[PDB]
């Protein structure tokens, strides 16, 4: 009988996170730590609903003015409002001048794929696959796969994590930027680097957008963490509002799914910097044909918490502590692992572990070193040295900050 | 004075649909009439939430064991489980041997993109953009959108309305089947026809799959109102079933927009049907990178409604409830709208009206006979003659109906 048309297709390859936790989760050993989460967590590993998401749940619950109707192509007109609001400040000149446009998409993932499409079909010519697209060493998994999906051939890397220094090797970077064809591409990280928490300090951002403006590279920012980042919202987005000052035309991902720990609710926002504001009607109307296809409109939950929030001087400043909260949680964990670690006499230099900023931390272990920490430690992270500061708590500090000694001290 | 990056970036052409209705919103006439609308009304032209939707929401809303993190890249396995049963059937043969799959997607439109992109890659050979896909002459407009989108080169329609019998051309359509290469896909309208309202009776099916089995021609169906269209959900998904039990490998999507009225929180179900076991778990795993690089996981809020509803039983019944309301609040305005038409001795058979099935009725009105009824009696259709009868009402069907009389009558 003619075979299944399916007999042919191949099982794909596993992703190793999704190994590591099944791993940990199946370690009996009382002591586990699993610090290759992907997510906030609490003092207790908890997930942590926010405060104010479960006061504006309730909110909506009971409001019967609301229905379910579709919403418009782009989104919910308050919650692209609020979003492009929140990254490019009150009183940006872009917002000002009328040159932003913004499409509520499928978290940040959705706002990078649209952003994606969108430049494949429009942008440096007429349906230019050829165009270089740079993104960092190393960088957040997804990237080079949406970008590939969207029909980019020529996919780069600009140097970024400098392994011996356990910094940002600003001269490669640079010499990356700097002999960049025109036009190329570049998916910048606002703030807290994913991987590493390694983000260029102010000074740095300005050589890079110096380059960048010379040659004609594209800002693709990706926003995942303003304000989760440092606990202050203006201080978080300070690059892209550079990038608006100094002229650019960019394009910025935003995800709402940590900084409002709405992972679930896939809240994202594609932001759209113009140098005029005809262009602004122009370019939203050939976003709506891309989304149309792809989920045709977008959900409303998530963008109605958020738009609700950000819209309530009360509700606002409430976030902005929930915010604060997880931030302040995170600072605690690195200084009190360095210190630790410090105390210990650990070789080598841990300030990189308080210098990194968010949840993620590129610790610098090697791999046989991370083969030590799980097989004998019980402790889980992936095979590049990358830790969830999240993973810590009060309780296994200690145990952590002992293990590493080890694996440092006794593993080569 | 460097020039945007936007500068060249074309307006796209608007959606006649949006136009219309943004027409109508505007129209000053008493009279007006919106048959031009895409969703479910009341008798009083209002949205409806459905009871048991407003009764759920209440119940999530208040279960503090609820949190945010994502879920898996397929979605909620409750509602891929439970969704998949209602198209099947319980004592479905493909679930007791567990040769289906479903992936949860962003309403019936992520279900169709996810599964274009899928055979775009692995069916018929690898990245096989060859393979002819077929869609009914007329369809839903957003068919052919994803299907090129996805990379296929070679769209065709196969014959489906007859414009002078009023109905559905079976003849033409089997010959289209008879003379599509072996191994053509073939996007099905499951059940309520869009936009026509005309189904294939059971034994006009059974010729049908006659057919694809000898060609192997490969069914893609499209369920967007499964019992929203006869008022009963083991009525509405036979086809369905029976391609199943003929042994059929096929793809349904499936979206709960219509028949849970969750529009905006865009559910929707890719159910996967293989000749083994094994198959699925090796598709999945293709699924996965697709929806990984799209939207990355899917939303939880609208997938909860649906998983709890249809798995508690007393629910369950308040929905098959709800649904036959919405089902029979429309078989009520199609057997009105006739009967009047018929009073009233209207040239040309009506009984098309009564025959027709869903939301959507084709009237058989010509694109002249449609200008007058926008232009002279505030009635808002499309040029295709198609109409929403969720638009009609106790209170409008005499003016529409007396209306239909004149356009027939002074205009041809």
């Amino acid at each position: 009988a003619p075979p299944s048309v399916f007999a042919e297709v191949p099982q794909a390859q596993p992703v190793l996170v999704f190994k590591l936790i099944a791993d940990f989760r199946e370690d009996p050993d009382p002591r586990k730590v699993n610090l290759g989460v992907g997510a906030y967590r609490t003092d207790d590993c908890q997930p942590w609903v926010l405060p104010v998401v479960r006061k504006v749940e309730q909110r909506i619950a009971n409001n019967s003015s609301l229905n379910h109707e579709y919403l418009p192509i782009l989104g919910l007109a308050e919650f692209r409002t609020c979003a492009s609001r929140l990254a490019l400040g009150d009183d940006s000149p872009a917002l000002q001048e009328k040159r932003v446009g913004g499409v509520q998409s499928l978290g940040g993932t959705g706002a990078l794929r649209i952003g994606a499409e969108f430049l494949a079909r429009w942008y440096n010519g007429t349906n230019n696959k050829d165009t270089p697209v740079y993104v960092s060493s190393p960088t957040w998994e997804n990237h080079n796969g949406v970008f590939t999906t969207a029909g980019f051939k020529d996919i780069r890397s600009y140097r970024y994590w400098d392994t011996e220094k356990r910094g940002l090797d600003l001269q490669g970077f640079l010499s990356d930027l700097e002999n960049a064809p025109e036009f190329s591409i570049f998916v910048l990280h606002a703030c807290a680097h994913n991987p590493t928490g390694t983000d260029p300090t102010p000074e740095q951002w300005k050589q890079i957008a110096s380059v960048m403006k010379r040659r004609f590279l594209f800002p693709f920012f990706d926003s995942a963490y303003q304000g989760f980042a440092s606990g202050n919202l203006e201080k978080d987005a300070w690059a892209i509002r550079y990038f608006v000052s100094e002229g650019f035309e960019l394009f910025c991902a935003q995800s709402f799914s940590k900084n409002f720990g709405l992972y679930n609710e896939r809240v994202g926002n594609l932001t759209v910097v113009a140098k005029e504001p005809d262009s602004i009607l122009r370019v939203l109307s050939q976003m709506q044909k891309i989304v149309r296809v792809t989920w045709s409109n977008p959900p409303a939950q998530g963008a109605r918490i958020v738009a609700r929030t950000l819209s309530d001087p009360e509700l606002f400043h409430e976030w902005t502590g929930n915010v604060k909260t997880m931030a302040d949680r995170i600072l605690s964990m690195r200084s009190e692992l360095r210190a630790r670690l410090e105390a210990l006499k650990t070789p080598g230099t841990w300030n990189h572990i308080t210098d990194q900023i968010g949840m993620f931390s590129f610790t610098g272990l090697n791999p046989k070193q991370v083969e030590y920490l799980i097989n004998q430690k019980h402790i889980y992270l992936l095979p590049s040295g990358r830790i969830n500061m999240c993973g810590l708590t009060t309780k296994n500090l200690d145990y952590v900050a002992t293990s590493i000694h080890e694996a440092v001290t006794k593993i080569q």
